[PDB]
């Protein structure tokens, strides 16, 4: 099926469009093309500095009568510098304003780490370290809950949380809403078997980000592994007369994950959606899981001393 049931009763499309590193000069057209070829889920964030332009595209296609708001599933995330209770509603309302929406379908705590409040999204000290804020995960969760109760968002969730951090929330006395989603990096080099098992056993939906290995990530090194260029995956793709990207997108769908590949190239936006017409075999799946190397695209070294850094724990 094309959508997965969340803990709030709403249905979430399992295939969505990613928007990190989509420039404002091209993301409006990306989203318009996306909606035209069938995407209904768009993954956004204030830190991506392009929510206005995403909002332009959504607004235009509503006006064109291509889709209705109820048909769309729009996600954004609360950035690290806004974890203070008194800053959360404002941050959410900035996102809604920019996206020209009156609600979000899902709002995530982007990272478990709070950063020093201010205009700078990555506040560093003079020696390179991120400057933390004195906020904690549960106070931030409480403030996210408030957004549901005010109707600004229909569901809340988390992202880049390890299983101990998820459990902190689950075990919160007087919890109001359980997280609906944990969005994490996931691809054949970082297969996340244990955290996926944990989350699914708790009734939390997992979204896989960077499913193509984020080749456009700004800190890529020539020597890094390259998923789209892996000859082993290319051979699985050839067998199915599909591209490597289609295989990489289909792989998490068959693990009962949501997946959010990013592109601003119209041909690829279309190509990437054409993944509901074939199945990977049991052997394909096994083979792709075997490529795990615990290799993360997303893990800023300047944050490794933060008290809440998520990736010291095994999972
Ligand atoms: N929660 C978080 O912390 C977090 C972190 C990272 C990412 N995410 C979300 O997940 C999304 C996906 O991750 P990502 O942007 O890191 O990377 P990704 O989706 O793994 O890879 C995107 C890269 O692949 C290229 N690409 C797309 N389709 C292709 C195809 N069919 N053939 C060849 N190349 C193709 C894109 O190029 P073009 O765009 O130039 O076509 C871009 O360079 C993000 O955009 C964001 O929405 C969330
Ligand atoms: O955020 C995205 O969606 C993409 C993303 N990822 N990263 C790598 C990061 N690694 C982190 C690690 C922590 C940590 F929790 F681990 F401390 C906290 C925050 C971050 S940002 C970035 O540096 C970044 C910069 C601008 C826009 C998007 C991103």
């Amino acid at each position: 099926a094309s959508r997965i049931l969340l803990n709030n009763g709403a249905k979430m499309p399992i295939l969505g469009l990613g928007t990190w590193k989509s420039p404002p000069g091209q993301v409006t057209e990306a989203v318009k093309v996306a909606i035209d070829v069938g995407y209904r889920h768009i993954d956004c964030a204030h830190v991506y500095q392009n929510e206005n332009e995403v909002g332009v595209a959504i607004q235009e296609k509503l006006r064109e009568q291509v889709v209705k708001r109820e048909e769309l599933f729009i996600v954004s995330k609360l950035w690290c510098t806004y974890h203070e209770k008194g800053l959360v509603k404002g941050a959410c309302q900035k996102t809604l304003s920019d996206l020209k929406l009156d609600y979000l379908d899902l709002y995530l705590i982007h990272w478990p780490t709070g950063f020093k409040p201010g205009k700078e999204p990555f506040p560093l000290d003079e020696s390179g370290n991120v400057v933390p804020s004195d906020t904690n995960i549960l106070d931030t969760w409480a403030a996210m809950e408030e957004l549901v109760d005010e109707g600004l968002v229909k569901a809340i969730g988390i992202s880049n949380f390890n299983h101990l951090q998820v459990e902190m929330i689950l075990n919160k006395p007087g919890l109001k809403y359980k997280p609906a989603v944990n969005q994490i990096e996931c691809h054949p080099y970082l297969t996340q078997e244990k955290l996926i098992q944990y989350c699914q056993s708790k009734g939390i939906v997992v979204t896989a980000y960077s499913p193509l290995g984020s080749p456009d990530r700004p800190w890529a090194k020539p020597e890094d592994p390259s998923l789209l260029e892996d000859p082993r995956i290319k051979a699985i793709a050839a067998k199915h007369n599909k591209t490597t990207a289609q295989v990489l997108i289909r792989f998490p769908m068959q693990r009962n994950l949501v997946v959010i590949p990013k592109s601003v190239t119209p041909e690829r936006i279309a190509e990437n959606f054409k993944v509901f017409d074939f199945e990977l075999s049991s052997q394909d799946m096994t083979t792709l899981l075997s490529y795990n190397r615990n290799w993360r695209v997303c893990a800023l070294l300047s944050c490794t001393s933060h008290k809440d850094y998520p990736f010291h724990e095994e999972f």
